[PDB]
């Protein structure tokens, strides 16, 4: 229900990064000025992502939760609908800007009101509907987007991202205090409220006990932080961040449809494929909950580096023998076998560890700024390599890649495997 | 039991093979130094090949075909026997040389014998039926081999080697003169009324008649042959040759009996892994007796090498790694995979499309040739190759078979049209 609701959100992360693979499907007659700038389009966006995160967090710290995480819904809606309209230089760097204060905001103030209005106890397999609801997100994203047949469409489909962030703006519309925010401050009252408000008097001496203890042992253990050994495992989270997101999905779906377009002449397989690439990917975002227990936490990411290595491997040969046709219908087929590694293990599993890692000490800052790094890495991504997408003819991506697959699996094997069996 | 005892000439040769397999095992307990000189002695079994394989034919018309079968199962009478004692490497040197000759003897000579005495009905996809009998002649080899517990004990069964060396010959023994040597010869009576013993008369009229008038075109043909353009296709049915022994178990039998115990850490798994891995290869060639006609044999090149590749790699990391307890557990693996994509592919498939490019009228001066082009790329596996062995600590054998697999994944959509149209 109320879950649902928000979960509209974790789909408008999806939207978000779905309608900028989408932006890299329709770029040009909205007239980008280059794929290098694009690469800036996608940077614009992901810094706001960046200033927007880090200001995430504190800015919270300042003004509490509700009004904070409404003020983020107007901000949605104002962005999506501000870049439903395309000038100069200005509005692309402007816009992507505000819209990505938004995303970084977005995923960053999602799990703390939910951890103020839903227990810590709930945050399992179903936020992991959250991340699949993400993933459904890719799906409608693209889906629309090319279900759209020319210029002014996609800007309207931006407005398409406002609709949803109007009833996201109505998402936030309907909380009550925030309540977790009450519990540290010292207000308790509309806390101790809301929670009677939906279950009804039971459990709550001990949620009252279990996330009083996660924002009072946060607020007792983070004064060893700031520097050494903590610091430092942080950093190789860090590494680890980069290692990750640098083989890895988000600007690969914006140039999945960006060469959806470099290599077909017609777009039939910018919706077979996107949408494919996703209904696979959906498929796979499901198999998640199913593989975190199923297989186990080390041979799956390894396989995961490994098929992405391999798809990789197979792709650029069809790549630079001349092939980029046999290249594309299999870009398809390799790259999406590619994706359905990304999917069993690399998404969920591992991330499924890395709260699983920590002692129960601390959160926040720590892991917002792994997240600061990991966003660094997708950055450095989307600027750079859409760029040598566009000239080499290019073998290069996939074999450094696999090489990243490679020194990320470097990370996976002296890292977080077990060495045996 | 006639064409039985004769597959039975066909499990002799790949027993040879198989031979050096339960060898790459016990190698250091025989007075060897080192794995290199292990290079430059099986180098010896391939170069007796070598010289044994073209004056198979050329002989063959001086005096004889069924002297000829003869004479070969007794030169692996001869080589077996004389392999089956040791002091220091010259009988090393000479023994795999004689061994060899026979064993050239063998693929040069026997499906051709096998044409002559039986109908221009049979020595195809039951020639392929020879096929089978031959890799239980290598697994059943290396089998017994690392059956026996001791190395006086395998020369044991070197003598062991020239009890089927003498059954063939057995096979040979009540054998009448030879039928399309006396056809060609002009001694043709026999012939003619051999072709009545075998198969009875009535499809032989056209038979007789389908061996004089090839024996008639190939008097006409085999002129406009040795030369540019015809030689160029003879130049790359030998690079076929090559991309055809550059990738490939012709290494990898022998010495991953050697990878199996000197990687595999105990011969146990020279029992497990090599002949339970021998038996993944049977699998795989009951797999390649039906999947001759249905899906494609160009693309499973492609996938088979682009397998090969995969595991070539894997292997590769895999050991860099440097995991090599369970790096060699999952190498009798690497391996049941390398074996596995080479099995769907290029051990039969590429061998039987070389008689579906040259021209139906001109073949054997082409394919034989294009078999000693082979078998320069096996013995160049063999000297260069396991001499590394003793050397680098190798990510770089299948990191470098991987590019032969590679060059073998480009040759293939670059020159390779598809046969079955």
């Amino acid at each position: 229900l109320i879950f649902i609701l928000g979960a509209l959100g974790g789909l408008l992360y999806g939207y978000d990064n779905g309608v900028i693979s989408g932006a890299l499907l329709f770029i040009h007659k909205d007239i980008p000025l280059n794929s290098t700038t694009e690469g800036i389009v996608v940077s614009s966006m992901l810094i706001g992502a960046i200033v927007g995160a880090g200001s995430s967090g504190p800015l919270a710290d300042k003004l509490g939760r509700r009004r904070l995480v409404m003020l983020i819904a107007i901000v949605f809606i104002i962005g999506a609908l501000i870049l439903a309209a395309s000038t100069n230089l200005a509005l692309l760097i402007i816009g992507r800007l505000i819209i990505g204060l938004a995303v970084g905001g977005s995923m960053s103030t999602v799990p703390v009101y939910l951890s103020e209005m839903a227990p810590t106890e709930y945050r399992g397999s179903l936020g992991s509907l959250n991340q699949l609801m993400i993933t459904i997100g890719i799906l409608a994203a693209y889906l629309v987007n090319y279900a759209f047949a020319d210029i002014e469409g996609w800007r309207w489909m931006l407005g398409l991202a406002v609709v949803p962030s109007v009833i996201l703006l109505v998402g936030i519309y309907f909380m009550p205090e925030s309540p977790r925010w009450l519990l540290e401050n010292r207000n308790e009252e509309a806390a101790r409220q809301v929670m009677k408000i939906t279950y009804d008097d039971s459990e709550i001496d001990k949620e009252l006990k279990e996330m009083k203890e996660i924002n009072a042992i946060s607020e007792s253990t983070w004064t060893v932080i700031k520097s050494p050994w903590l610091g430092r495992i942080l950093i190789v989270g860090c590494i680890f961040a980069i290692f990750q997101q640098f083989i890895g999905i988000n600007a690969v779906i914006f140039y999945s449809s960006s060469i959806f377009a470099k290599a077909g002449l017609g777009e039939a397989a910018s919706i077979l494929g996107s949408v494919g690439i996703g209904t696979i990917n959906v498929l796979v975002t499901i198999v998640a909950i199913f593989v975190v227990d199923k297989i186990d936490r080390k041979k799956l990411l390894v396989g995961g580096n490994i098929g992405m290595i391999a798809s990789l491997l197979i792709m650029a040969i069809l790549i630079w023998t001349i092939g980029i046709a046999s290249s594309a219908w299999i870009i398809i087929v390799c790259l999406s076998l590619f994706i359905v590694f990304f999917g069993i293990s690399w998404g969920p599993v591992l991330w499924v560890m890395l709260p699983e890692l920590f002692p129960m000490r601390a959160r926040g800052a720590a892991t917002g700024i792994s997240a600061l790094v990991l966003n660094i890495g997708t950055l450095i991504v989307s600027l750079f390599f859409p760029i040598l997408s566009d000239a080499l003819s290019t073998e290069w991506v996939f074999l450094i890649f696999a090489f990243i697959g490679v020194l990320a699996m470097i990370f996976v094997i002296k890292f977080l495997p077990e060495t045996r069996g």
